[PDB]
């Protein structure tokens, strides 16, 4: 139920406390940039404590995704070209309207305008929580629709970071990560249906990319995609695994990655400081981006004949998770990592405060519609 | 049925090539000689690349010993009150005679004395891999005494170790080591019944004890034991570890550990050079050691009725396993590695040699004469 979407806010709630008390402020932050070197004969992995945090969390929590995608592109809202062509429009307007109300602020600077992506990512808990909380009788498929209309957006946003953006790993990373995939391919061509041999060579796909923090984590979405989901015996092995990663992923993985990152310091904060380009442009592209793309190009699908509509859904509670995809939290947190990493420290302190303003906003108008 | 004991063979046999031919002895030698660093702030863990593997894979190995130790004990083959008090008077012969006939040798040298527990182990999958092979009606009680002797060995040779013969602990190791048994506990009687829960607390354990490799293998057992083995709905969460587990530990722990330690260089390996008081003291301790030891103390417990009798014994098969008890092979090339870390390296190396023939011996003979009878 809800119970995945309350215990995030704590663990958020927990984190701001740590990072605005002047007992724990301090050990906080000197813990998250503890340099944590592995040195294996000449090759050397250095990266910080929280880097290796984000890189384990979302890779399992992004192998979960890669069989939930995989369950909807074969069984649930995706499987056929035409009820896909709901959410995939809204995904579209879901992230280009955000993106170009950030880069509308941002486009001066081209050291912010790199982070064009943040405000285009949903939190599925987060937003799953709210239509939980207030879900006694919501339509069902709303949640199906929100489920499949925010992962598109994240993988999307997962898939052109990694594309472009990324810096390119080593020569040699590449070729193990390509082994990795063809023993993937073949354990699925053979007929294996053990789980645990897929997860050991993910490790190996994992592993192989851990340089890049993008990649590791399509590694987890490569994993889900290649897990056989065949009902032989009544039995599936991505139906059954994704059952048991969902506690683990809504009380565990999510939870910690908010206790390391939704932490940022409050003092010296003011309004002429929200209103500047970066924490702005995240907050309108959360805010106003989200619900303004979303129902745009929904209400252009259904004018315009390319559409469809979840059975039992008005159109006017379309807008209403339009604005519950303004919750980017926890997902427009780690994609602000990638973008602001390797550059000036307080960009991504910036990033979290629009994007904790802009989700808060969200998540209370999106609610309001009752 | 036997098919860990010959994937266990492969891979010894595999990592005999691997350490021997000129195209590969360059890479495996200095592959396990990585040395590895993880560097987390002002902490510091520096072991090469075969302790990582061998703290990883016998942790793991560990916990199946774990929880087949506590299904036998508390509602098993060793059970409670005394049911078979057969099996632990002979793992006390099939370790205080193999200890001390190795002793008998190498009691002038003091490097070589603190290897005495070497021919006290059993390679439990592949002595009990060499009964599944002649099989079809060999006695069920047979098998089931040879896997609580060998589990009996094995784990009082990595308490003793971890006792005496291990080095210390930081008193911040241990002080998260004790939560960590104590949040297992508290696992257990509040009735937690997810195996996850105890295996990620158990994780901590592992990399507390870290800096030594009898502790994170006894981390291994620990975390065995605080598994639930309640039958509460018809599912009990010891049993369906246990069962996920065996394959993996066939399969794969093991032909690893063994492809990874098993490979020696047989270079100048002389017959004199095999006749040393190192060598030689393993391989009395297991093709003599373990079936007199054996032998004679089921013998000594029988005549005086404080023992008792497994079903379909004859008492001249129960010897047969003593001949197989001399089995070492992987349990005691890891015991062997744990005694004779951090001192001259060519110590492990001669006694890996007389691990593999006194094993190989006490196959042969294991098998020739239990075939007969
Ligand atoms: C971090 C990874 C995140 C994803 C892991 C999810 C998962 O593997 O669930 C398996 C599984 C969920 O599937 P299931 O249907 O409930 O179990 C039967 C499986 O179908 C059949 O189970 P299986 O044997 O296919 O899976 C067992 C699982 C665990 O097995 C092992 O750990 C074997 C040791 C590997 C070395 O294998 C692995 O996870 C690969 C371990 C290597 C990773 C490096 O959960 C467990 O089996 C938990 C108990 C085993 C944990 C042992 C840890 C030691
Ligand atoms: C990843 C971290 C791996 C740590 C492995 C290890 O050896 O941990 C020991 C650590 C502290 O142990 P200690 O030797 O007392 O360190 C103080 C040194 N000035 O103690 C711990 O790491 C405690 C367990 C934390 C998990
Ligand atoms: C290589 C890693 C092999 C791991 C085998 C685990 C044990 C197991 O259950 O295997 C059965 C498992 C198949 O069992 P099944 O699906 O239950 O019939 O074996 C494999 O999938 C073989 C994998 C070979 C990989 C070669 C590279
Ligand atoms: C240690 C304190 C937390 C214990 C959590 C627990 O036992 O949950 C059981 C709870 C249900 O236990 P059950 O009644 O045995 O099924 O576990 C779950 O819901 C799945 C695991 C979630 C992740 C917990 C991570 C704790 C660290």
């Amino acid at each position: 139920d809800a119970s995945g979407g309350i215990i995030l806010i704590i663990a958020a709630a927990l984190a701001m406390l740590m990072a605005n008390m002047g007992a724990t402020s301090g050990w906080y932050h000197d813990f998250l940039e503890t340099p944590v070197q592995l040195r294996v004969g000449a090759l050397e992995i250095n990266k910080n404590m929280l880097l290796w945090i984000n890189d384990a969390l979302m890779a399992v929590f992004f192998l979960l995704i890669g069989l939930e995608v995989k369950r909807e592109l074969m069984q649930g809202s995706l499987a056929s070209l035409r009820q896909a062509a709901f959410p995939v429009i809204a995904a579209i307007g879901g992230m280009i309207v955000p993106a170009l109300l950030y880069l509308a602020f941002n486009y001066s600077d081209p050291v912010t305008r790199e982070g064009w992506a943040i405000p285009a990512a949903t939190d599925i808990a987060f937003a799953l929580g709210v239509l939980a909380l207030l879900g006694s009788r919501v339509p069902l498929a709303l949640k199906i629709f929100l489920m499949a209309l925010a992962i598109i957006d994240d993988l999307g946003a997962i898939v052109i970071i990694a594309l472009f953006y990324t810096s390119d790993l080593s020569i040699v990373s590449l070729g193990v990560a390509a082994f990795a995939i063809a023993v993937l391919a073949l354990l699925n061509l053979c007929g294996v249906r053990r789980t645990g041999v897929y997860i050991l060579v993910g490790a190996v796909l994992w592993t192989a990319v851990l340089k890049s923090g993008v990649h590791a984590t399509l590694a987890g979405v490569i994993v889900g995609f290649f897990i056989p989901l065949k009902e032989k015996h009544g039995r599936s092995p991505a139906k059954r695994l994704e059952h048991v990663l969902h506690p683990w992923v809504a009380y565990l993985i999510l939870p910690l990655f908010a206790f390391a990152n939704a932490g940022v310091s409050l003092q010296g904060v003011t309004i002429d400081g929200l209103t500047s380009m970066l924490p702005l442009g995240i907050i309108a592209g959360l805010l106003i981006g989200k619900p303004l793309g979303i129902s745009l190009f929904c209400w252009l699908a259904l004018r315009f004949k390319l559409a469809h509509l979840p059975q039992g859904t008005t159109y006017q509670q379309i807008m209403a998770v339009g604005i519950l995809c303004g919750i980017g939290f926890t997902m427009s947190i780690f994609i602000a990592s990638l973008a602001f990493g390797n550059v000036d420290p307080e960009l991504i302190n910036w990033a979290k405060l629009g994007i904790l303003i802009g989700s808060l906003l969200s998540a209370v108008v999106g609610y309001s519609w009752l």
